[PDB]
C-alpha cells in the first residue's frame, strides 16, 4: 500500500518497508500490518484502515469478541518482539565493537583474498584455556575469514599484564611491517602457558589502555564471556 | 458501552468505566474511547469499534492523513498521561505513609471532631525552621484536619537525635494516657532552638529506627524535603 507507506512518510520521514498483511476477523474495514523501520530495522505491527490513510500502532492493549484476532495479534506481537530484541543486540554488539580504539584489534587477513570482507571479530583472553584452544583454529578461520582478535585484560591481573604485552609487541610489529604468521607467532608465545609473564617489564600506559578498552567491551552484560566470536 | 465493557472485563476481569467517547474524522467505523482502569485508575486510550467488539490501545505510534485525528490522538494521549503521571505519584506517597511504622507517626485528632476523618500528614525536621514555622500552624490545622505529624532526622545528626528523643517521650506520653495538648508541647519544648539536645541521653535503639524510617521516607525522590504536607 502505498498510501500507508506516504502517510507515515509525511509526517515521520521515515519510508517504511511492507513485510506481512493480515486480515481481521473482526473488522472489514481494518488489516494488520507489519513494517520495517528504515532506520532500526525493527518490525513494527500496525492496523491499517483499507485506504491506508489510518494507522494505528499494534500493543499489548487489543481485545476483540473474536479469539482468532486476539491470537492472530499475540503471535505477531511476540514474533516482533523476538526479532526485534535479536536486532537490537546486534546493534549493541556493532556499537561495542565501532568504540575499540583502532589499533587496538589485530586484524589478520584471510588467507584467501575472496574472502577478505568477511569479518570474524574474536575477543579473546589470553589466561584462559578456551581461548587458547580457540587460538589453535586462527589459521582454519582465516581460509574463511579476516579476523579481528581483540585481545582483552578481563580474567585477572596477568590476563591484562599478557594484553598489554600484545598491544606493545603488535605496534612494534606493524611498524617493521611483520607478516600475518609473525603475529600469530607473536600471539602463540604469549598465550602460551609456560611464557614467563613476571619475568617481563609490563608498559604501564598500554596496561590502562588495556584495562580501559576490557571494561568497556563487557560493561553492559552484552558480552558475558570468552571466547566470544561474532560475524560483522 | 456494555459491550466493550463487557468484552474487556471476559478476558481480563477487569471493568472499566468509560469516561469520553470521540469520532474519527479518519473512520466511520472506529471510535475515539478513554476508559478508567478500576485498579490503577488509570486513564487508558482507545480505538473501538462501533459495535464495541474491537478495542486496541491508542499510542504514539498514530498517523492519519487526517490532520484533526493526529491532534485529538496528540492531545488525549498528552492529557491521560498527565493524569496517571499524577495518579502514580498519590498512590506512590500513599504507600510511603502505609510503610512507615505504625507508632511513628504522632496522631492528633482534629479540635472538632465533625474533621476527625481528614487526614493531614506532615512529614517535619526538628532541626528546620521552615519546620518550626509550620509547627505554629499545628493548633490551627486541627480545626481542619486529624495531623500525623512524621518527625523524621533529615537533616543531619541533632534532626535524627531530636526526632529519637520525640518517639520516646512519645511512647512515655501516650502510656500515661497524655492529651492532645502535653504531645503538642513535647513538640514546642524539644523543635525550641534553645533545647539542648547534647544535655540528653539519646536512646539507641530508636535513632535507628529513626535512621531507617527516613531513609525510606526519602527513598525514591517522590519526596525531595520539609516540611511536606500530603492530605489523605
Amino acid at each position: 500500500q502505498d498510501n500507508l507507506v506516504s502517510v507515515i512518510e509525511k509526517q515521520t520521514n521515515k519510508k517504511v518497508r511492507i513485510l506481512e498483511i493480515k486480515p481481521l476477523k473482526s473488522s472489514q474495514d481494518l488489516k494488520m500490518v507489519v513494517i520495517e523501520d528504515p532506520d532500526t530495522k525493527y518490525n513494527i505491527p500496525l492496523v491499517v484502515s483499507k485506504d491506508g490513510n489510518l494507522i494505528i500502532g499494534l500493543s499489548n492493549i487489543f481485545f476483540s469478541n473474536k479469539s482468532d484476532d486476539v491470537q492472530l495479534v499475540a503471535e505477531t506481537n511476540q514474533k516482533v518482539q523476538a526479532l526485534n530484541a535479536t536486532q537490537q543486540n546486534s546493534a549493541k554488539l556493532n556499537a561495542i565493537f565501532n568504540e575499540i580504539p583502532a589499533d587496538y584489534a589485530i586484524e589478520l587477513p584471510s588467507t584467501n583474498a575472496a574472502n577478505k570482507d568477511k569479518i570474524l571479530y574474536i575477543v579473546s583472553d589470553p589466561m584462559c584455556p578456551h581461548c587458547q584452544k580457540e587460538l589453535t583454529k586462527l589459521r582454519d578461520h582465516l581460509k574463511e575469514n579476516t579476523v579481528r582478535m581483540v585481545v582483552v585484560g578481563w580474567l585477572g591481573v596477568n590476563s591484562a599484564k599478557k594484553a598489554a604485552l600484545i598491544q606493545e609487541e603488535m605496534a612494534k610489529a606493524r611498524a617493521r611491517g611483520a607478516s600475518v604468521e609473525d603475529k600469530i607467532s607473536i600471539l602463540e608465545k604469549i598465550y602460551s602457558t609456560q611464557y614467563d609473564i613476571n619475568a617481563q617489564k609490563e608498559p604501564e600506559d598500554l596496561r590502562t589502555k588495556v584495562e580501559n578498552t576490557t571494561k568497556k567491551i563487557f560493561e553492559s552484560g552484552v558480552i558475558k564471556g570468552v571466547p566470544f566470536l561474532y560475524h560483522y
